């Protein structure tokens, strides 16, 4: 952050967040390109992977900067332009978290994006390490969240809609629909399960059915479905909470 002895000082902490802000804008533009189109091609999916890797590394560098309650680094990044990058990533996450889930060919991209979200939330947690009551960092973070209100609402609804999935699949009402231990429920019986659960609204039920991949047998493995959509929700949502 500061080279005391040297005549001239260069703020690497601010240069890193400037690069993060540039790369987040690039990712947002590339998403806006790939928004209207139904399916993402292989080249686009690979470019997303490389950009997500770069952003993940930058986030890890920043969180390594701001651990060991480095007060100077924390204050500098609080006054820097990090909040714009965070509010951009929040929008990108909130929309791709709708979009990639419906398609069954973007599982790897979805995992990369949910890992990037976890790292961003970890850096946000490290931002508040050793916080004081009514702190400037807390106030700026609340302002950033308020600016990104809608995206946080959609992310939190997505997380809840899949956190209730474990309770649904471990409930006895599901066991009487599937009395066998094979774990491959039919798509028809799965919809009857969502209807009987009556903890899921019609929109949530139809979205979960759409996001459920089924083979030519018209049956899906609910075990694999929950084992794909539950743990990322759990680990990211715990840090958000």
């Amino acid at each position: 952050r500061t080279q005391t002895g040297n005549n001239t000082t260069v703020n690497i902490i601010i240069s890193t967040v400037d690069y993060l802000l540039r790369v987040q804008e690039s990712i947002s533009d590339f998403y806006w390109y790939y928004s209207g189109k139904d399916v993402i091609d292989e080249q686009g999916q690979r470019n997303f992977s490389k950009a997500i890797q770069v952003a993940k590394q930058v986030f890890n560098t920043l969180t390594e900067y701001i651990q060991g309650p480095c007060t100077g680094n924390q204050q500098s990044l609080a006054h820097s332009r990090l909040w714009d990058a965070v509010v951009g990533f929040l929008h990108v996450f909130a929309h791709m978290q709708m979009k990639l889930s419906q398609d069954s060919s973007q599982i790897e991209l979805l995992k990369e994006l949910m890992d990037l979200q976890k790292d961003m939330v970890v850096m946000l947690l490290s931002m508040l390490e050793g916080n004081v009551v009514n702190g400037t960092i807390g106030k700026q973070m609340v302002d950033m969240l308020v600016e990104s209100s809608n995206n946080v609402e959609m992310i939190l609804k997505f997380f809840d809609m899949f956190l209730k999935l474990k309770d649904l699949t471990s409930s006895d009402t599901f066991k009487e629909y599937d009395p066998d231990g094979k774990g491959v429920i039919s798509k028809r019986d799965f919809h009857k399960a969502m209807e009987s659960h009556k903890h899921y609204t019609q929109s949530e039920t139809e979205f979960l059915l759409s996001c459920a991949e089924t083979d030519e047998n018209e049956t899906l493995d609910y075990e694999e479905f929950v084992k794909r959509f539950h743990e990322p929700a759990k680990d990211i949502g715990f840090n958000v909470a």
